[PDB]
């Protein structure tokens, strides 16, 4: 399963492509790095194509 990431906080948003075997290990790994990079505003998630996003 392909998992995309789009975070919005700084002057620009972040982008990353990670396709794991399922949606858990990928949902966690993305949440880890994402939460470590930049996260403070509101958390959004698209259930249309599996994509985690953290907007300000």
């Amino acid at each position: 399963t392909t998992y995309k990431l789009i975070l919005n906080l700084k002057q620009a948003k972040e982008e990353a492509i990670k396709e794991l075997v399922d949606a858990g290990t990928a949902e966690k790994y993305f949440k880890l790095i994402a939460n470590a990079k930049t996260v403070e505003g509101v958390w959004t998630y698209k259930d249309e194509i599996k994509t985690f996003t953290v907007t300000e």
